[PDB]
């Protein structure tokens, strides 16, 4: 089997991407944030504290003839950005782009943090990291991909995120029309539960390539590109007037600037992030200070190849017995 679904930016900055997901019988369609940095499929629901729901579409398990309470199971998650959610668990039928999994754990939120409430466009998350990170207790549950894997034509999914435009998540096949040149594959460590890999270096604009190993995670659920402070300083030094602002929480730059590109290495291959992908717009409405899309990972504890990086590529998440990651230009 295969599946193919369009993923759509939630706003004009590409702050996140939402993909429609069918849950239950009859189908209840929710728009979920596909997150290769976590491993829980959780949704706003009829059980979510009413004051914490503000415009989201909810899953109502009592209206699904295929929903079953997973007795005694609870979940609770905290994300790198400080947001969180928790609740109980149902199993139900879940379909993405025509690919159906029966008995998928659907984690129903009883509580969500303010950041989730305040974002009316995201109805929940669909985790695509390794199932070892799933938070369900006392019996850990599998991700949608893990459940689907054996049935897929090939045990892969691909992320093709757009810049200020829709893109695609495919399951079970590689669309050879969706990229240019070849896909370069690179090793993955699953030791921390992530799609963790090592970039071979970087360049700023038309500058020389610096060969240096940068360990990090391919994370569709993180907006920005978080890299070591040395790398980030080298980038922003090429933008007149850019500076790190402790008050704002990262590098800012004059909105009048033209940003240079940023290149990262995948083996001997190179992925070029155009400068415009690195512009996250005014820090507040009407400001002429703009927020940068490349930020320091210092104090995160891990480098993160978030959407800024991934949207410059066609990315293969290869879930073979020994997982690997592939990157192609597009």
């Amino acid at each position: 089997s295969t599946g193919s679904a369009t993923t759509t930016p939630i706003d004009s900055l590409d702050d996140a991407y939402i993909t429609p997901v069918q849950i239950g019988t009859p189908a209840q369609t929710l728009n979920l944030d596909f997150d290769t940095g976590s491993s829980d499929l959780w949704v706003f629901s009829s059980e979510t504290t009413a004051s914490e729901v503000d415009g989201q579409t909810i899953y109502t398990p009592s209206k699904s003839t295929t929903a079953k309470l997973l007795s005694g199971a609870t979940w609770s998650i905290s994300y790198g950005d400080g947001s969180s959610s928790s609740g109980d668990v149902y199993t139900d039928t879940v379909s993405v782009g025509g690919l159906t999994v029966t008995g998928q754990a659907v984690e129903s939120a009883k509580k969500v943090s303010s950041s989730f409430t305040e974002d009316s466009t995201i109805d929940g998350l669909l985790g695509l990291a390794f199932s070892t990170l799933n938070t369900v207790s006392p019996t850990q549950q599998k991700t949608f991909f893990d459940n689907a894997k054996a049935s897929l034509d090939s045990p892969v999914f691909t992320a093709d995120l757009g810049y200020h435009a829709p893109g695609t998540y495919n399951f079970g096949f590689i669309d050879t029309t969706a990229y240019t040149g070849s896909i370069t594959y690179t090793a993955v460590s699953t030791k921390q539960g992530f799609w963790e890999w090592t970039s071979t270096g970087y360049a700023v604009g038309s500058g020389t390539f610096k060969s240096t190993s940068i360990d990090g995670i391919a994370d569709t659920g993180t907006t920005l590109l978080y890299l070591p402070a040395t790398v980030v300083s080298a980038y922003w030094a090429q933008v007149s007037g850019a500076k790190s602002s402790s008050s704002v929480g990262g590098y800012v730059f004059p909105c009048s600037a033209t940003l240079p590109s940023f290149t990262f290495g995948v083996g001997s291959a190179r992925i070029v992030i155009p400068g415009d992908y690195i512009d996250f717009g005014p820090i507040s409405t009407g400001s002429s200070s703009c927020f940068g899309g490349i930020q320091s990972s210092a104090g995160i504890g891990i480098n993160i190849f978030g959407d800024v990086a991934l949207k410059a590529a066609f990315v293969v998440f290869n879930g073979a017995t020994t997982p690997t990651l592939g990157f192609a230009s597009k």
